[PDB]
């Protein structure tokens, strides 16, 4: 999940 969101940055 972290990566799925972190892709924004
Ligand atoms: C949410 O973005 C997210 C993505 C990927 C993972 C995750 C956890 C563990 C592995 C892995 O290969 O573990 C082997 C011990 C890969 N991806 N978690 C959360
Ligand atoms: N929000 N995105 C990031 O912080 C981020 C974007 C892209 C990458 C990344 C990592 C590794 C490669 C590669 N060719 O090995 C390319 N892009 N990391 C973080
Ligand atoms: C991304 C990953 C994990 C959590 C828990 C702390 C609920 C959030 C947002
Ligand atoms: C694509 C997720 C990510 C974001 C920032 C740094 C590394 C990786
Ligand atoms: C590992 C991680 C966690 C939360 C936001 C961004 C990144 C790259």
């Amino acid at each position: 999940l972290a990566a799925a969101l972190a892709q924004a940055l």
